This record gives C-alpha cells, structure tokens and sequence, in this order.
C-alpha cells in the first residue's frame, strides 16, 4: 500500500501516538507488549497459585488489593462454585460486561480468552473501554482485532492479553512472557463501539472498519514509518 500521513496526538514512556489522517477515524502506535492477565479467573489465587505471583494483583491479606473486587474486611473475592476457578480470587478489569455483579469473573474481560488491549490512564486519546482495535506483530507478521479492554498506568504503554499475545505469537506467560521490543503496531478506533457486546459482534465490526480503513496491507506499510 501508500504511507499513511500521521500527525502526532499524544506520547507515553518515547512512544509517539499519531493520529492517522483521513477516516474512518483512528490513532497508531509503535510499542512493546506486557502481558496483561487481568479478568482472568486463573491469574490469582492465595499462596502464588495463580498463573500469576499473588503480590502483583496488591496485597491479598487486607491491604492494598487492586487485583480486583474486595469483600467487607478488604480481602479479595473467592470464586464460587458455578465460577470457572473455585477458590482462586475475581480478577478485574476495566472494561466489563454489565449483565453480571461486581464479585462475579463472568463480569470481566477474561484475559485468557479475549484479544484485548491496554491504554495507559489519563492517555486514551478518545477511546472508550470496549472500542475496537488492529493489532500487528511487524516481527512474526500475525494479527489480530482486539477491544480496549482495561488501564494501564499512565507512564507505561504497549499491554494486552494472555489471548492476544497467542494470537501474535509473542510468550503469553504472565510470570515471564511479553516483550520489551518495540515490535507491536496498534491501530485503534476510537469511537467505534464504546460499550459492551458479544465478541461476534466487535470482531465484526472491528473487521468493516479495518477494509474501509485499507486493511492489513495499509497497516504493514504504516508499520515501517514508525
């Protein structure tokens, strides 16, 4: 394909966002990839048993927690029975589906199964949490739609999910996988769904606006102006 023009919007930890001109609307971004095990019902558990280390979710013996919901004394909520990990405890994430209550997993955006990315807080540059989003590994050339699925802090930028590093064939492990390497290339619309809905549905749509948008070629050209 042609060069995109791009015009800068905003920059987080030397990774420039650019605004790319023309429609439908969207904004780039060159970065590495951290793992993001958040909203999966296996990422925490008592006594480091989840895929990830217990004290990254906070302090899970009544101190700062935000890993996820809490309970009145301010330890974290187990899972239930009916809940896909008995016993581990409700992971959270930003984005969530308003059919369930806030001590449920089924709430959340399970990492695990749900390409999603992470934009820092305060550094959304329009994006509302379920918009819909290209992502593209300039390395192994895999792609994937994805929804802006949580925050991340303000100072850091280039996260998504367990499923989404799979899908780029970037290490998915939380403990140790992700990468430094700006290697990743994230095309986000904002605008485009900024609710919740069903994944057939955001997959779809985030697949009309990418071939209006000029597709995976456009994108792959893009990907060596940044």
């Amino acid at each position: 394909s042609h060069m995109s023009e791009l015009s800068e919007i905003d920059s987080v930890a030397g990774v420039t966002i650019y605004s790319v001109d023309g429609e439908p609307k969207s904004f780039v971004y060159k970065a590495g990839f951290a793992i993001d095990a958040d909203g999966a019902p296996n990422a925490y558990a008592p006594n480091n048993g989840g895929t990830d280390f217990t004290a990254n979710g906070g302090d899970d013996q009544g101190g700062d927690w935000w890993g996820g919901p809490v309970d009145a004394e301010g330890y974290p909520i187990k899972q239930k029975i009916f809940d896909p990990f008995p016993g581990y405890y409700v992971s959270a994430t930003a984005h969530f589906n308003p059919a369930y209550s806030e001590d449920s997993p089924y709430r959340y955006i399970d990492s695990n199964s749900i390409p999603f990315i992470v934009l820092p807080g305060n550094h959304s540059n329009g994006a509302k949490l379920g918009d819909v989003a290209l992502v593209y590994n300039e390395k192994t050339g895999d792609n994937c739609y994805a929804i802006y699925g949580d925050v991340g802090p303000s100072s850091k930028i280039g996260q998504g999910s367990v499923r989404l590093a799979q899908a780029l064939k970037i290490d998915d492990n939380p403990k140790a996988g992700g990468t430094e390497s700006r290697i990743v290339v994230t095309l986000v619309f904002p605008g485009s769904v900024g609710k919740w809905e069903t994944p057939k549905r955001w997959f779809s749509h985030a697949n009309q606006l990418t071939k209006a948008w000029g597709g995976l070629s456009r994108l792959k050209t893009l990907s060596d102006q940044l």
